[PDB]
């Protein structure tokens, strides 16, 4: 079955593109990378940057998860990311999201040999 590291690069990272486009990319992906199929997923995080800059953070700035584990990390660095948050309208399976571009550091959490991100966090 799906690797978590596999599922966070479906979930999490979108090297093809800079930035998000128009309004409707969350729309969008969400629906493409299969995380409206059970229900609709309320927030998302799409890193633009390429997945290895996103794997190295795992030796960056060690930090404290938000829920205590102490196995986070956080970029030196802003990256491109776009945030989706599910909007008022959002309905199953017909599920809709509000696009917003920024540039903030990103917080994952990461596992394994090679030690990878699994696991987004958060962006600061």
């Amino acid at each position: 079955k799906e690797t978590a590291a596999a599922k966070f690069e479906r979930q999490h990272m979108d090297s093809s593109t800079s930035a998000a486009s128009s309004s409707n990319y969350c729309n969008q992906m969400m629906k493409s990378r299969n995380l409206t199929k059970d229900r609709c997923k309320p927030v998302n995080t799409f890193v633009h940057e390429s997945l290895a800059d996103v794997q190295a953070v795992c030796s960056q700035k060690n930090v404290a998860c938000k829920n205590g584990q102490t196995n986070c990390y956080q970029s030196y660095s802003t990256m491109s990311i776009t945030d989706c948050r599910e909007t008022g309208s959002s309905k199953y399976p017909n599920c809709a999201y509000k696009t917003t571009q920024a540039n903030k550091h990103i917080i994952v959490a990461c596992e394994g040999n090679p030690y990878v991100p699994v696991h987004f966090d958060a962006s600061v």
